[PDB]
This record gives C-alpha cells, structure tokens and sequence, in this order.
C-alpha cells in the first residue's frame, strides 16, 4: 500500500482526476464512472450531489481511503500513490465532523513537526477560536473532558479549523454537515481557504456560492460544471438543489 | 513508538494498571495519580465519574492513544508497549462515541475491523447479534446498499449498532466501549449485552444498565480512584457512586 517513494516539501497544490473508475470490494457496478476534473493550485472546488451521488467517495479518494485501479489522480502532476502515504496526508489535511479529540489540552488538540505555543494562539486566533479559548480559567491549558464532549460542536469544528490551519497544508478536504457560531465558522473557513486548493462536500449555500468552480455530481458522474452564476443559467440540476437549499 | 515485537493470538483479556500515573505534554499536574486495578479475563469493569475525571484518559491509555513513563499497563501480564502495536489494537477493541464510517457498502463497512478477511456468512452473523440484521435485510440492497454522506444518510441507532457489529466480527478478547452522556436505545442495549459476554470489557459508562449490571464500578475523581464495588456494595457507601447514580450519571 504504502509503495511510494516521492514526497513535496511542500506541494504546490494542484489536482487533477483523469477518467477516473472505481467501485466498491464486491460490486461490479461502479461508484464513480469516467470522473475528469483539474483544480489549479489555490482554487476552491465544491462538489455537490444528492445523498448517494458519491462525491463523498470522490473526496475519500484524494487522501487513499481506498485506491483506485482505473485512471490516475495526480498530486502536482504525480500520481498519489507514488508519494510516501504520510507526506500526501501532511499534503492534504481533512476536516469532517469526524474530527477525532481527546482527553488532554487544548493546545495539544490542536497540535495533534513541533509547534510553539505562539503558532498555535496564532492557528486559534485564525480559526475564530481565540476568543472562547482565552476567556476559559485555564486558556490553551484547558483539559477536555469526555474525550471532546466536553465542548460544544461548533467550538470542535473551530479547534478542526485550527488543526488544519496549524499545519498549513496546500490541499485542504472540507466534508460540510447536511449552528449556534455558524457566522463564526464562515468566517474561520473563509481564513482556512485563502491560499491553498480546497475541495470542499459541500452544503453551505456561503461556500457553495463562493466557489471558483462547483461540479454537480449525480450517479458516479459529473453532471453540470460552473459556478453559482453559470450554473443558474443553465436552469438544470444545480438550479433545483439550490432551490431546495442543498438539503437532497 | 512500535517498539514491541511480542504477539498474544489472541490474548486471554486480563488487564491490569500497576501504579499508573499520567501527566499531559506541557502539565506538571498529573491528569491520572497512582492509579492501580485489576480486570481479570472476561469481566466488565464500568468506569465513572464527572467529566474531567480521568476516566477516559484511563481507556485511552489501554490503546496507547498516548503512553506513560511511570507504572505499567498489562495485558495478560506483558506490558502493553512491548506487544506490536497493530496485534495490542487487534486485542483490544474500541467502540468509540463515534465510530469511522465511510462510502461503500454496509458489509464493507462492518469488515473494515480485523486484518484477516470474513465471510458475508460471518459479516451477516455479526450484524444479527448486535441487533441490525433486521434493519439491513428490509432495505432495498440488504448488506450491499451503499451508505451515502460517509454515513450520515444513517440513523445514529444505526450507526452504533454497526460499530458494535464491527467489534464483534473482529472477536477481539478486550472490547473499550466509551458510552455519551435513543430510537433504538433498546436494540443497543440488548445488542451491548451480547457483544459483552464472553471477553473482558472497560466501559466509560453512563448507562444505568451498563453500570448496575457491571461486575465492578470504579469511581474516578480527580484523577484517582475514590470508590470501589459493584452497584449493591456502593450503594451500601452512601458515597459519591450513590450520590452520581441518584442524578443518573449527568455529571
Ligand atoms: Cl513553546
């Protein structure tokens, strides 16, 4: 698995899905079929489908949740798997409710290549984190309990924010839920976008209008391509699930 | 890290924490003071406490999620850190508060465990004794339907009982299940009584049920153990379990 050999200190960011296939262990009909799409080095791209569509698997792909066997995703040009599997995962960081905390500081959930205190106030601070943080008895040095329940879900997608700010990735994986700091998230993931590539699940309509290039996914297969203008008129697909709010 | 070249295929589950203590990178406070208790193989240990306990670090620790420098942690009697990692992970099982599902089918989803590969027989077995086959089997595709949104077009029910159903197919001797603080709360607690017998079990536990039915309680409280027993022999106390239980394990 881990076959690579190739590392970038640090990548620039530029990925590109060449006629790509794939399925599922056990299944002959495909979960992705023919996917072709280049994103330049410091672009935002959103995919958006309805529940089943796989753009969800379009993403697991990026990070080698599971590989393919049929076309190629490149990295800067280089196929993923060529790369040592620790460097495209310093490369290309996730952030998804699946964010794993645990019992420990503040500071060292963030952290989860050293950093200083000062660079992780300054992650916080970025991720509109620094102001809950410091206001706690104890600030960074705060214990969390419950390994993470503790807090509430919009501090620990802002401490995910943080995470991922901290280690400066080029390629950044944005799962978004289909809050009572929503305002303060937008505003993190706006800072956490700026200057590098981003693919983002996406269902915010702020992200979604947003994006340098939105593709709609629909059965394993890019239906329509745009952004928030071009795709309105074409009055297809993307016009009706932004109707409904991106809630299929 | 993964210093440890020792194997147990499998371990029996006896565990043991011998003066444990535990300090965070950057505290000089210890998060965890001598703690020292014995689980011998196949019994259920519920750990409890008000959140900042300890009592997660406690089965963090089990996995070497992080490791200690002062005490020992034991499985069958060899410290946890000379076992290579991936076989201590094999032993010893995680149902965590929330539990990794992905893209592919629910079959896939329920073998992603071990590292031997399983039968769909074997899968179907597992997802029967944690109380899902019945939900699985009236969908369209049964055990080849694709979960969608990297599983959140799941009921969380549903989400927990495939954790649960992924623990048991792996049979690890040590289960880890770390209870939050439900539409199918039955189902779970039936299919939670199944995947506990027969192996050595360390709960973070909330459940009253969990709790009253453990074969012994250990009360965690700033960093130590204050109180030892079952939910009989505590109650007895009229102590701190007493108190906790009387507000139904909310703190
Ligand atoms: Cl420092």
């Amino acid at each position: 698995k881990d076959d690579g050999a190739y590392k970038a200190e640090p990548a620039k960011g530029e990925l590109e899905f060449k006629n790509v296939s794939f399925a599922y262990q056990g299944k002959e009909e495909l979960a992705l079929n023919n996917i072709s799409f280049s994103v330049p080095a410091g672009k935002t791209v959103a995919l958006v489908g309805r529940s089943g569509s796989g753009k969800s698997t379009i993403a697991n792909l990026v990070t080698r949740f599971y590989d393919i066997e049929q076309g190629e995703i490149l990295l800067d040009g280089v196929n993923i798997q060529d790369y040592r599997l620790s460097n495209l995962r310093e490369n290309c960081a996730v952030v998804s409710q699946q964010v794993h905390l645990f019992n420990d500081t503040i500071a060292n959930n963030i952290a989860y290549d050293k950093y200083s205190r000062e660079e992780i106030i300054a992650a916080a601070k970025a991720a509109y984190a620094l102001e809950f943080i410091e206001k706690l008895p104890q600030g960074f040095d705060t214990v969390i309990g419950e390994n993470g329940a503790s807090l509430s879900g919009g501090q620990r997608q802002r401490l995910a924010i943080a995470r991922a700010l901290l280690r400066n990735s080029p390629v950044l994986i944005l799962d978004e839920a289909t809050t009572e700091s929503e305002r303060a998230i937008q505003s993190a993931l706006e800072e956490l976008k700026k200057d590098r590539t981003v693919v983002v699940i996406a269902h915010r309509l702020s992200t979604i209008e947003n994006a340098d290039e939105i593709l709609v996914i629909d059965h394993g297969e890019i239906r329509e391509r745009g952004n928030h203008k071009t795709l309105l008129e074409q009055n297809g697909a993307y016009k009706q699930l932004h109707s409904m709010q991106f809630t299929g």
